[PDB]
């Protein structure tokens, strides 16, 4: 479902942005 793909969407997502200042 979209929720299945919305998890790690964010997930996935968040791990670059936060890279971005690592």
């Amino acid at each position: 479902t979209d929720e299945d793909v919305k998890k790690w969407r964010e997930e996935r997502k968040k791990m670059w942005l936060l890279k971005i200042s690592n």
